[PDB]
């Protein structure tokens, strides 16, 4: 599936995922995204996929979080990562981004982050923002695309970069760039070890093996 749900779950203490659904290319998929606490606020990690999905996320996290979300960050130019934006914006959120995932974000006509996140412009760059390490492992699912660490509790969040366990081929390359993709996963791979917790973009979660899943989808297809 039904389209228009919203939910939350708890992966540890301080970290939660939420999952919406939408519709692409007229049929319905669930979206991933992450919630960190960061003091006694928190931090958003994607939009729920589209104003209204992101209004209803809002009020899930009050019914089951209470703590206000502060800043946001959008980790590509997809609709499903920045669609929304405009109501987190509206809502007293800070929303941030990359420069090249705002410059992308613009071009497609899409919700658009206030505020540039300097310092992830090369392959294998990393900085801390509140709670969480933003990684820029290379280009993969798209040129833009970000990953999210928690390193006070080993979660690792792939973003549409990583595909779930269950994909056997791969998806939306339209954006994407193969040749890079799985040098990509690699540097993400050496950068979180100790990771415990893998989060997709798009389907369910797992281990550390999300990581070589996706590398052996991606090579299959080239
Ligand atoms: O990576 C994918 O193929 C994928 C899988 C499930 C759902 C989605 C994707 C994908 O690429 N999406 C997307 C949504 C809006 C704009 C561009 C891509 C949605
Ligand atoms: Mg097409
Ligand atoms: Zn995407
Ligand atoms: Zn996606």
């Amino acid at each position: 599936i039904p389209v228009g749900e919203v939910r939350l779950y708890q992966i540890a203490d301080g970290v939660w995922s939420h999952i919406a659904t939408q519709s692409f290319d007229g049929a319905v998929y669930p979206s991933n995204g992450l919630i960190v606490r960061d003091g006694d606020e928190l931090l958003l990690i994607d939009t729920a996929w589209g104003a209204k999905n992101t209004a209803a996320l809002l009020a899930e996290i009050e019914k089951q979080i209470g703590l206000p979300v502060t800043r946001a960050v959008s980790t590509h130019f997809h609709d499903d990562r920045v669609g929304g934006v405009d109501v987190l914006r509206a809502a007293g959120v800070a929303t941030y981004a990359s420069p090249s995932t705002r410059r992308l974000a613009e071009v497609e006509g899409n919700e658009i982050p206030t505020h540039s996140l300097e310092g992830l412009s090369s392959s294998g760059d990393a900085v801390r923002f509140g709670p969480v390490e933003l990684f820029y492992p290379g280009a993969a699912h798209s040129t833009d695309n970000l990953v999210v660490y928690v390193p006070s509790a080993s979660v690792l969040y792939g973003g549409c970069a990583i595909y779930e366990l269950s994909r056997t081929s791969a998806g939306n390359v339209a954006d994407a760039d193969l040749a890079e993709w799985p040098t990509s996963i690699e540097r993400i791979q050496q950068h979180y070890p100790e990771a415990q917790f893998v989060i997709p973009g798009h389907g369910l979660p797992g281990g550390l093996d999300l990581l070589k899943h996706t590398t052996n989808v991606v090579k299959a297809h080239t």
